């Protein structure tokens, strides 16, 4: 399986690093896409090297796909070349992962509506707007879709997630 | 007139900092809120006193409200009394000034359906999916309601809400 | 009304930031003059576009000065250009207004000697040794200087001078 | 299983945060261990809650050691209490993970003679005069000890340490 | 010899710790006194122990006086305790070394008329303002005062005052 | 005389810059070499010019070597060209003043066994497993090693470096 990460500078360092090691110890392939080559970095500071620009992308190419959070959620969802890759990937039925402000991204692809799942409790009536049946748990599973609310839940999430890819 | 500010850490130090100066050029008394009494600190570093709790706001002892923006917001609209009091003041027709992330606290109190704005463009479509007319201007006057996008449009932001106190 | 601000690095932000929005507010042109073309940042991170650099300006094509502080003006004080422009426009009447540190540029355009007004107290007996009449003020209105010591005094600094350019 | 951490402040964010969400997908049980309770905070910043200090650990309790990097194993190993918990886990044949400058500690409980394993390069003369037998890999599987150099291993790290713990 | 540092929270780190240990390498006893007892930090983030207060400094029981640079000096000159330390010392001919913002103490304990000495060059006019016959040259030793600019003159203006104690 | 000192990037700021201008006190060239010309910026953020690389630097050309700390040490000891500098001067006797995480870089030159010296604490027991004599004290002098083991041990350091090079 080839992953796809969609992110952007300020991501939430370990919700991008956590997924991005757990999902190479299964023996997928792991893809950072963003504005731009070169490298981007979280919140904290770590820097990772960009794959390949959001431009670029051909969501055909690639399996499944994960949204971490952080601030950059917020720049990525005004970005219409990645907002289309979210919006043809989860609506295919492709494994979509979300953590904490990841789903913004969601939102603004306009897929959610009847869904459930959760994010970061703070845009929790943004999700709901959106037409999500939010719920308040570390991981929630509706379908292709995987979503946490914060980094305490990192174990959660990808033991969610990695079912998926089997 | 007394203007209350709803507010809390990580606020973006000029949207608290402007209004409350721009606002006590006037004359006007101003009114700092956040979940406790002592200090709280903006995203940039600056330090400003709480003058009084959520829980010690009476909304009918104030005339106006500012929402500053920041990563404040996200915190100060899950807190319920903070969202009552904008509620509250802002239905009655108070004016209510709002600027950048500010307005994620009117979303929460489930005011804006119908109405005509603006915030920062990231959260958009949270704006929209509450019932928002979005405009993409430095300035919006709705009725009661003044809204604006990022720190560049601070002189017309309080230049338009100057207006609706006098 | 085109308003000259003398600035550089590290200038104590919410100094720049609020004088500038402030004027334009009232219809007056804002132009920040500087070492430099591109940027400049803060004390606290904040970045701002400089019009034009200190060799470009020609006094007599602006109506009034500001000198915010922090610790740009101990650069812009060593600038023999920028010295000459603080001078030239306190010399001839027109409407100044410094706070903090800003005065430390008119002490070195030695243009003090016997004026009254004040600045940062950290920076008072400099201020006595150039001549000035030091006063413990939010703000001072002296003919055309209006001064003011800190950030606290924004509100009444800038009441001050739009009057003067009105 | 119940896995102990040994660390202290400035330790590697994700060299903690990583294995310590991978083993709890797992179900086992977590705990870090310190010089106090109360949180200890990672050279980038994140901050995690220390469950034991030092004193309290009896190594019988505890069916793992996990030995994360950055420049907390430098104060560990100064603990002799640390090290003897580390010295007794790893001469009992119990499963020790080590990562980065992680095996500081392990140098310093005497017991990596004649041993095959990593660390980060920049040790790696340190490790071979303990007597290791050094090997530049991602990870390394000595019987009961998995040892990797720096964060671009976790994949690697935790695919082969959570096999010893099955 | 017994040398007193009077300095507060941001000196300027090296300003501080390179004549501290550079008279400890002599024999000399060195003292840091500052408003509170506990630890004061630099600029650069370097922490130093506080041994005793200015209230509590007996100016007859030191024979030398260093005042280091930064941000430390502005608040320092404020303190008519910590100035009349200064007076006191430099007006008896004690031996006293400055560097960078430091003699801005000196100027406001009013000692330097006719002096002949150097500052950071941001500050040059003040010093001139205050009586200085101000030279820009690494050191200047002028009787009792041994002055310098910037940390790269520190090799020259300790070169300079270690003579004057022995 | 003309010294040399190897260092990178995260040295130890008082560790380089404290030997560096009390050599020049003497009147020795000081050459500071990293891996590429420009700056190096230290742990607490000072910046000092690199005058040569490693690759530029023949040893015979230089009287004496200094070895500041911080982690600085754990990036030069993986140059060989740096190591090569260090075993070529430290094994002609020329004087080697090394401090804190400094000889971690004498350590991979291979040249301290049966030496007798001092480092941070932290890495006792690898200066142990090169075979030193390891001695807790604020310097140690064994022929041409001056050694010690923190910043609060500076004045000890060069009282007795500056001895050899007289
Ligand atoms: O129509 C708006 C909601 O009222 C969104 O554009
Ligand atoms: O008298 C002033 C100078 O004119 C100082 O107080
Ligand atoms: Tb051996
Ligand atoms: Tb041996």
């Amino acid at each position: 399986m080839k992953v796809l990460f969609l992110t952007a500078n300020e991501f939430e360092d370990v919700e991008l690093i956590y997924p991005y090691h757990r999902l190479k110890e299964e023996g997928h392939e792991v893809y950072i896409a963003s504005f731009e080559r070169g490298t981007i970095t979280g919140k904290h500071g770590y820097s990772v090297k960009v794959d390949l620009t959001f431009d670029k992308v051909n969501p055909e190419e690639f399996d499944a796909l994960v949204l971490p959070g952080g601030r950059a959620p917020e720049r990525v969802r005004l970005n219409e070349k990645a907002v289309s890759i979210a919006r043809k990937m989860f609506s295919e039925g492709k494994p979509v992962a979300s953590i904490c402000h990841g789903p913004q991204i969601l939102i603004s692809a306009g897929v959610l509506r009847g869904r459930k799942g959760t994010s970061y409790p703070g845009i929790k009536d943004d999700m709901i707007n959106a037409g999500v049946e939010w719920v308040d748990a570390e991981v929630v599973v509706d379908g292709n879709w995987v979503s946490s609310r914060v980094p305490a839940d990192l174990y959660a999430w990808m033991r969610e997630f990695v079912k998926l890819l089997k």
